[PDB]
């Protein structure tokens, strides 16, 4: 059998209460203990190890988590024994850490997050079926060098196309840009596409260094905006911003100003959108060029976060980080 | 033939340069005379006036134009000559203007917002056909007390369930939790539903003696967030705040706390999600009433914005709040 | 507690195995009563009353089983005790079964069609929650007069408007012309839209009398498409022929002269698509008049057939079909 | 300039009327140069030549014009000089006509396939950007080795995933099991994902030497089904069936005994879906082994009708076309 380690960043999300008898077999953390107890099934696929990295919701993931998360997985999957890693994670920035992971992980063994839209106690928990089918995901040969994957509802979405795109669904997650690039159903995995862009292996990025990421806010455009979020952020410390702008990328007059002002500083500003799907294209409305400005293309403001704090470990100057935006 | 009044909130959608010969007839405003000229099968269905509300891009639109519009939107549709209002809009803040006029505008005389995806002089301009469509909706004895409407790609869309969702296609405008009301197609129109929530003449909101509306900032959320600029929206006289939060409306802890101490100053707090889709439910992970928040259930940040800042107009009590919410 | 009956065309869609003790109370069938049994949170909401109707896969529905079920529907809900209807039923044809009880049902009272897309026995089985949202959305006031409604996946469905759109998804069920009209969610029910097409207690159809519906076949187009199906359809007595065409409705010639010939002898064919939404438009590519078709319009072919169908137990005429269609 | 053929296969897609001049020029088909007329920014692209291929409406198409199309499409993607070929087709049966090709075109070099969903002589006519989208795409350097496809508002979609889902809107088409691989915005193409499934020089089909293809039917599935069709297919020669059954393919009792009897006489019948996406899978309802039948996985019927046509063309053996079915 395939050797596949779980690694936990908060609590199950398969089962409910305590566990009929005290397994023999530990896994190396109860979390993990109490998945294989929900759903017994996963113990036929693979020998099964685990590890508890974090315990918390994803509201609460911070920059530290993920460094401490991505250098793990870098060592897991340096050995010889181990074929896969799958992350149980909360549902909310599920996106945020597999892009994360998708431009950090220097392998090309599979990664698969894994969450559930409904809590393991409720009437047709969606989590059991999730895990069953992510382990499922992990140790088949196809997955390899596919980059990091999210596995939710009998899918698998790229990291870097996925979103959480409802707020209750169980159907939540979806790749409104390009679509799941496989399915699962019952644990039969097909792939029908991968992604270009490139991942993992051949991502330009390392942080195995890294102890701390550079601060990126996120601002929300709208009508008779403002331009004292622009400054609190500049004051805080705010080494990028991530502007959600209308339609196309587009911010109101007195916001574009402060903006205009906050890259002269030397923050770099990346403008996205608060649409939900599509490019922020260059060279539209917006003279990106003359301002001082990055255009995120097809991301969404949350990943594009994600990309800008990794570009800033390298560089603040906006054309390399406009081709940053334009590669990955 | 029915008489229709235009209102033109920036440039042209259909056409592009200077007219093949001087019209005879004026509309009212030389943008309408454009249109007519660019598409001339309209005047064969209304008899058109038109008139300049404001000149700017949807980006750029503020409070003041809003109020500006709705009075007149109200004055023109208690004549006993005019059968209905197009207003020819941006894309980008549409939804929002909308919105806003669904529950301002007393009447039950057709309101239609149209716009373009492409530029006039573009190759396959869609405005055109969006315009002759529009006037086909605006005529239609069907759309009497359907609320304020939105016409683009062929659809009718709801102006309480419409939100631009792409930053470039002809088929950015969804209705992402009710979908389209009806369609009209090369001027056929026809309705398969209605919106159930109370709207136009029904609404408890009057906008007649109001010269600025409430000042309501909008956050977006993300895993490290921050305090600063809760506090600046704060220190700015934010009035109301509405919270993009992750997954079903969850906030960063941090965060939370200024929030917590925005409500008690007596700014109201209402939680939205950044995802794009779905319910922002009560009594879900987040303790409305112990921590003094609103849900703000099946909108988005920026029409639940509209609202907030229309319930400010009335009061600031939380309960009451949250039953605007439950009720529009 | 308001009383409810649950009709069951198969069976359980909720549960596995036998009881773990021998219940005292019979709600009236085993199916029902197993029910009950696995998902207990029901008995809270309702006084459950069960009936057995059929045991079948709804594959093998028949129209002679559509005439019972909704014979039965109508005395239940004519009866003062009894508030609602709820019908179990298979996902294959449960759109088909939804929209004859829409056109044959005479009350305003709620009929709630629901199933599962996982067997109940099922790691993460769909039909626990399916069921206990379905019957909280039959005691629910705002359900009356909404027609006959299909709850899935946390969706409430207009039966004009559901169809099935995926083979195996748990969110299978949509309304790909307008979306559903409400939710539901753990039990709490919200409407946001409804049909403006008349229904069940508007209908005009009446079947309390008929003991075999009309045949009509259905046909799927293609490019080098044959005469050979309709003439086999018109030798085993059809009555009506629903084509399901390519694009906008359009036949492959040969076809097309073998539809004429049909519509000439009296066998009325209707115009659907075989693309999955839209409208199959009147005076498009297609002359109805000159050739004795009639255009479905805002249907699907399955869809389409129930109603001609029902249309055919009272007329063959080409133009009062079109009115039908033009309708309902 | 790169050289590029464009195979007309009906009418121009963009223009209308005659032009303005006689050209000087002529690319080789009347049509074509109607379109360089319509579309002038075309020639600064490329070296255009034309060819009439067939004069047609899509929903006329026949096997003898794919056969002549896809001999063609060899032939020149053979020449040094030829970069691409494009083909403007009616929208109705694109989707088959881009399948055949994506089987049957030995080459690496880029076939593009663009219609429009409005008459070009329409207000708004999509045709114009269409045509020009389309061959920026078919000079792009990345377009190499991506298999055939289709270019619509906006969107470059695999061969193997399209299909038109809508009557009547611009955006009709759609990869509903995948999503699209690209996009192109003003002739600005961009790649994200690429098929994994076998295509083009990788595919094991040869038409050099067929002059006609095998016939096979499709059947659409319904409650109170028949045996009649099937028969008539049978006794037309049939050489195989493609049964678009009810949710993940599944027939009527009556047609299940019909179809089982044609595979017994040899005939492949082949299950698909009428629900419009997902897979029809292997090992759910259908006991397919013990009936004789093959299940078409993720295709349409539409799609799964061209795959089965060229399996026939080399063999009839059930357990040989399953595994084409789940390889391409
Ligand atoms: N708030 C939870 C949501 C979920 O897991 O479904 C989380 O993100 O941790
Ligand atoms: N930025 C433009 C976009 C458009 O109209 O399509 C506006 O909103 O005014
Ligand atoms: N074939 C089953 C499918 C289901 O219920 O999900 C039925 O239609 O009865
Ligand atoms: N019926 C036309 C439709 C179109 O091209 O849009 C065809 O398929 O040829």
């Amino acid at each position: 059998k395939p050797q596949v380690t779980i690694l936990a960043t908060g609590g199950t999300i398969a089962g409910s209460g305590e566990s009929s008898v005290k397994s023999s077999y530990s896994a190396g953390a109860v979390t993990v203990d109490k998945l294989l107890a929900a759903v017994p099934a996963i113990n036929d696929l693979a020998t099964i190890k685990g590890e508890q990295i974090s315990s918390i919701g994803s509201q609460e993931m911070t920059g530290k988590v993920w460094l401490k998360l991505a250098k793990r997985v870098n060592e897991l999957l340096a050995q010889k024994e181990t074929e896969a890693v799958i992350i149980t994670h909360g549902t909310d920035t599920m996106e945020e850490t597999a892009f994360f992971l998708n431009l950090t992980v220097k392998s090309q063994k599979p990664v698969v997050l894994v969450g559930a839209m409904r809590s393991g106690s409720s009437m047709s928990a969606d989590g059991p079926m999730n895990l069953y089918n992510a382990v499922n995901v992990a140790i088949n040969k196809a997955s390899t060098n596919k980059g990091v994957v999210i596995v939710m509802n009998d899918e698998i979405h790229a990291a870097r196309e996925a979103t959480k795109l409802n707020t209750t669904a169980v159907n939540a997650f979806a790749s409104p840009n390009t679509g799941k690039i496989g399915t699962v159903y019952y644990g039969k995995v097909e792939y029908f596409t991968q992604s270009v862009r490139p991942h993992t292996l051949a991502s330009e990025f390392d942080i195995s260094k890294i102890e701390e990421l550079p601060r990126v806010d996120i601002l929300y455009a709208h009508p008779d905006d403002t331009d004292v979020l622009v400054n609190a952020a500049l004051q805080a410390g705010a080494k990028g911003i991530i502007h959600a702008g209308m339609g196309n990328g587009n911010p109101f007059p007195l916001t574009q100003n402060a903006l205009e002002k906050a890259a002269k500083s030397g923050v770099v500003v990346a403008r996205s959108s608060r649409v939900g799907s599509g490019s922020t294209t260059q060279e539209a409305e917006v003279d990106d060029k003359k301002l001082g400005f990055v255009a995120t293309e097809s991301l969404n403001p949350q990943k594009a976060r994600v990309l800008l704090m990794l570009a800033l470990t390298k560089t603040s100057d906006r054309e390399a980080i406009q081709k940053i935006f334009s590669t990955y």
